């Protein structure tokens, strides 16, 4: 199955996910002299006070936390956005080293790591009828630099020894994500898909330009995390990132000037 291997990894996933050569992939580098500043876009309106977490599970490729979208309690709108987005779960992809990890890049910069708050158009019901349109899915993209501690994020840290291998689940109730946010919601905005497979044209990506501040501890102990199975030989989670894709026919709007 697909995977972040040699054998499995993003040179392979075309084979069995033929948009993995399409005309909106991500993740992109975004080249920051050549992003236009765009009057129409507003502010990003991110909605989080009544979020509620449920559970947080390594799938083998990453760990996610997962939301109770059912109702309209944490949602993103504004921006680039029409309508409403229910926040479904976040997870990040980080590297082997701090010098790598992010899948989108700022002027060729990777950052240490990424966080990928995903979200559905309420609109088309629910997940999967979302992926399956071309306005379906927000994703708000977060980068991490290596430096003081965030605060926000050791609760996630601290569980992690507790779903270490694939097909591990924890409860992770009374999460709350606004403590991963940076100050300001400046970002970067552009059409793209899922950074993995089925790698679906169903994201508006929303890249926010100020990163947050980790420490090296806290990423150290994303990467003991295992993308095998209990028993099974130990494979260290890391470099679980898909490098940026061509731009082809878009453009990259920035927020700010
Ligand atoms: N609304 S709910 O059932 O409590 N929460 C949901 N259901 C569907 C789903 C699938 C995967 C991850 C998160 C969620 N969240
Ligand atoms: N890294 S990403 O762009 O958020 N890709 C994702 N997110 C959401 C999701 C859920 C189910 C299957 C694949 C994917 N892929
Ligand atoms: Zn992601």
């Amino acid at each position: 199955h697909w995977g972040y291997g040699k054998h499995n990894g993003p040179e392979h996933w075309h084979k069995d996910f033929p948009i993995a050569k399409g005309e909106r992939q991500s993740p992109v580098d975004i080249d920051t002299h050549t992003a236009k500043y765009d009057p129409s876009l507003k502010p990003l309106s991110v909605s989080y006070d009544q979020a509620t977490s449920l559970r947080i599970l390594n799938n083998g490729h990453a760990f996610n936390v997962e939301f109770d979208d059912s109702q309209d309690k944490a949602v993103l709108k504004g921006g680039p956005l029409d309508g409403t987005y229910r926040l479904i779960q976040f997870h990040f992809h980080w590297g082997s080293l701090d010098g790598q990890g992010s899948e989108h890049t700022v002027d060729k910069k990777k950052y240490a790591a990424e966080l990928h708050l995903v979200h559905w158009n309420t609109k088309y019901g629910d997940f999967g009828k979302a992926v399956q349109q071309p306005d379906g899915l927000a994703v708000l993209g977060i980068f991490l630099k290596v430096g003081s501690a965030k605060p926000g994020l050791q609760k996630v840290v601290d569980v992690l020894d507790s779903i270490k291998t694939k097909g591990k689940s924890a409860d992770f109730t009374n999460f709350d994500p606004r403590g991963l946010l940076p100050e300001s919601l400046d970002y970067w905005t552009y059409p793209g898909s899922l950074t993995t497979p089925p790698l679906l044209e169903c994201v508006t990506w929303i890249v926010l330009k100020e990163p947050i501040s980790v420490s090296s501890e806290q990423v150290l102990k994303f990467r003991k995390l295992n993308f095998n199975g209990e028993g099974e030989p130990e494979e260290l989670m890391v470099d679980n990132w898909r490098p940026a894709q061509p731009l082809k026919n878009r453009q990259i709007k920035a927020s700010f000037k």
